[PDB]
């Protein structure tokens, strides 16, 4: 069971010591974060462990990172990890593969720049304030306050409106089913039995393949795929990412066919919506245990938004406090935790060398949090942001949306996202702890970046 | 279960109509060639079938034929089917893929150049000559002689010979474990019970791989790989193939490796063992019921080796209608029978679209036999590569060996084997029909090309 094992110990490369078959998944049992801070500290800048027969190379250099998803990107590093069984989802962007990704990455682009997200910001907007009418009947109500699900609301909100012009107010219509289908799309939890058992036996993924198993709820994929179809024929007679994409089948590639259409729209849903919630719920959280960043930053927004004006673009990229509270936020909470790239030639970067077929992999949260480039790395502090200090700051450490041409292609609408959000609430609204309120908040043991215990806070009204 | 079974119909391309799950393999009752001469005639040019789920599109256009195994080769068509499962054969370049495949190609090629190949003529001779001793103890009792066993021994003496320095009469010593254990390396059913089932669930193959089930036998590699490893240390102290790669070890590429180099050996035994004896059982079947054409070339023998002389690599070059005889019975019998490429991008060649990951077939069997290039396709007529006229004979349709990079690499040594034994064997004696002599010979239904019943004839010597 150790065909593959005795890799890193011929490369001269340390590890953990990798049991047969299993290869080193028992030590993902406090997660991937404590496994690779481990790791980074017991071996130093490059280390290698068995995801059951799979080698993964950790690689922490800035300058070997560049290369990895930034130089080497388009030749050897193009893809991620095999991931299924995916069905027709194997058309989604973020799934799919060397030149059918070059060409889905340059037909979406053109989506996704800052003009479309400037047009698409009036719709944002007006889920902030629904967000604020939701928020005050609970504040109205002296009742603690589960941030995941205001929050898991709002980016429901967001999404249904800005992919397909569907506008629903999600948390009070918790039932509609363009609601109740797309609340099934959450993240993964990747060390799941289902998801751990994939990688002790990969060789099942065909298999499941075969028998129309889908890693994406069936129902609610096939719900949208008609309500996609139903949407695009009647929007034909008589901004939203939908449309953007019938616009695009009408032009040098061959186009995006009407179910490459479909498999876009709904790996948009699902990389949006659970994440966006949970760093929200992070930011809230940091701004609630620091009330002084949550004061400072709420004189912030007041300053550019006198008599609590609405957030337009440009004042939301106006605000410098509020940018460093999202980005130390996020260097808390990189919530993909990890990147990788299969390795997919024989090569040597920066006089290492990279056999084909292992996976290179960047330990984001772990870098986040290492002393060598962040003092004082477990404490909020927004200052590390501040303009004067970012000159510091290595894109190849801070990473929550990756880099390179595989970077977050969401990266843009979703800080604005975000951003929008948190001016509008805090325009109305200061956050307070509870009893309850899990201090200082635990990360859970499972394959999500998480809180152990769901953060609820107290919403006073600032009248 | 029918995931992919609309691609032809999609690209309008003809084709037997696939079961679901099965694809096409029912049809494959009569074996591969006929399946392909049937749907030649039916559909004409171009075709589509499915081996289970996977496409298989036949072209015949000798244009198209060349982008695929010439032009495109790098680029497109690099590699065949996945063909598992294999282990640590994988290495073997047969099986090797993209720029493993391209390295091991050129670590090997110099393998195999006519000068080292005259170097080895020698070695051959010497088993041209026992085979002679054996056959004449067989002529010299009335007694049948069944060709595939007396050229099994022939075939097997060479490649101990050639390959190891190993110098055993095989026929005699049937029962040297060196001889017992590649004994063993026959050709490939690949439509028995096993090789179809893994056409219905190559979703099996990483399983099998798994489980270090190998389609090469275990013991006979292992027997071998310990005896390559044992030849290696021992030749280190105090012409082969083996002692050529030794060399080559020796110093732009990486270098072959100890277990790369045994996997070479173990392919070059494989490859050559029981094809050489095929068609040296197929040629003399042409003989003995052609003798006209088996006087003529004895006549031709005489001529270029008179008083029996031996023969030598240049006269043997010398030989016309030798060449002839050669290579008309390998347009009626070319045992490979198709060669195959996967379409490995989207392309296009000669104004036709083929998709990724389709399986480009060329039908070799069905156009040595097709009346729209060969008179008289069924008839042994060896003028058809005379001097004179094989100016019309085009290289795309004639493809016993391939063509392009990927062609035979063992193509030269096959041939001047073969030649070495017929002359040899027919300075000294003629070939009959005896009354179980099957003609006309009749074809096997399984998945290898050979002859229903044994091929067994009449051996007179010629004193
Ligand atoms: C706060 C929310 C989000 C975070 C933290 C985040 C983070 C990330 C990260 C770390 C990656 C991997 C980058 C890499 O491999 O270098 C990624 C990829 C991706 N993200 Fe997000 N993301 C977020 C929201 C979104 C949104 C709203 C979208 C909407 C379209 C989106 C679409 C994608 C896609 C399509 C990819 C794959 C890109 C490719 O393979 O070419 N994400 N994201
Ligand atoms: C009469 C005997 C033989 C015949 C008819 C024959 C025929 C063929 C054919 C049709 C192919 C496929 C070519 C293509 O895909 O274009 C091939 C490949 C090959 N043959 Fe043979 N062959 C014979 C004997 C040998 C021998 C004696 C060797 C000894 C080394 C050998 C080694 C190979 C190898 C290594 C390949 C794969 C080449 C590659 O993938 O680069 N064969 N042969
Ligand atoms: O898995 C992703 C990141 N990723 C994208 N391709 C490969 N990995 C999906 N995703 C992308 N944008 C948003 N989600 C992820 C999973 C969990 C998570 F918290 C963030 C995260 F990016
Ligand atoms: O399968 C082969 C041809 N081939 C090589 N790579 C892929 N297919 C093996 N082989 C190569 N040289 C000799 N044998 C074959 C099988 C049967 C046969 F009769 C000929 C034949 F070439």
């Amino acid at each position: 069971g150790t065909h593959s094992h005795g890799l890193f110990k011929k490369l001269g490369i340390p590890g953990p010591t990798p049991l047969p078959f299993l290869g080193n998944i028992l030590s993902y049992h406090k997660g991937f974060c404590m496994f690779d801070m481990e790791c980074h500290k017991k071996y130093g800048k490059v280390w290698g462990f068995y995801d059951g027969q799979q080698p993964v190379l950790a690689i922490t250099d800035p300058d070997m990172i560049k290369t990895v998803l930034v130089k080497e990107c388009y030749s050897v590093f193009t893809n991620r990890r095999p991931f299924g069984p995916v069905g027709f989802m194997k058309s989604a962007i973020s799934i799919a593969e060397d030149e059918e990704w070059k060409r889905l990455r340059s037909l979406l682009s053109p989506t996704f720049t800052s003009g479309k997200l400037k047009e698409m910001v009036p719709i944002i907007a007006q889920y902030g304030d629904v967000l604020v009418r939701n928020l005050r009947r609970e504040a109205e109500t002296g009742k603690p306050v589960t941030l995941k699900d205001v929050f898991g609301a709002y980016s429901m909100d967001v999404i249904t409106s800005t992919s397909f012009g569907v506008n629903i107010d999600s948390l009070n219509n918790p039932q509609d089913p363009f609601v109740e289908n797309t609340k099934k799309l959450l993240r993964f939890d990747f060390l799941d039995p289902f998801f751990l058992s994939i990688t002790v036996f990969p060789f099942l993924i065909p298999i499941l393949e075969v028998l129309n198993i889908c890693v994406f709820p069936r129902e609610v994929t096939n719900f949208l795929r008609k309500s996609v179809k139903r949407m695009k024929e009647s929007r034909l007679e008589d901004t939203d990412f939908l449309q953007l994409m019938i616009d695009s089948q009408n032009s040098s590639h061959k186009a995006l066919s009407d179910l490459e259409l479909v498999a876009q729209s709904i790996i948009f849903i699902f990389a949006g919506y659970e994440t966006t919630s949970s760093v929200l719920s992070f930011i809230m959280y940091e701004l609630a245990t620091h009330p002084d960043v949550q004061q400072k930053l709420q004189e912030e927004i007041d300053a550019v938004l006198p008599n609590k004006a609405p957030p337009t673009y440009d004042t939301v990229l106006q605000m410098e406090y509020l940018d460093m509270v999202v980005n130390e936020t996020l260097r808390l909470f990189p919530i993909a935790m990890r990147l990788e790239r299969v390795c997919k030639k024989d090569v040597e970067i920066n006089g290492m060398f990279i056999p084909k077929g292992v996976v290179v992999m960047i330990p984001s949260y772990a870098l986040h949090r290492d002393p060598k480039y962040w003092t004082e790395p477990e404490k909020f502090l927004p200052e590390r942001f501040s303009k004067k200090n970012k000159d510091n700051i290595d894109p190849y450490i801070y990473t929550p949306f990756g880099s390179g041409p595989r970077n977050c292609i969401g990266m843009r609408f979703a800080l604005m996202n975000m951003k929008l959000a948190l001016i509008r609430v805090l325009q109305n609204f200061s956050f307070k702890p509870c009893k309850e309120t899990q201090i200082p908040l635990k990360l859970s043991l499972g394959g999500l970046l998480q809180p152990e215990k769901p953060v609820v806070l107290k919403v006073e009204s600032r009248d």
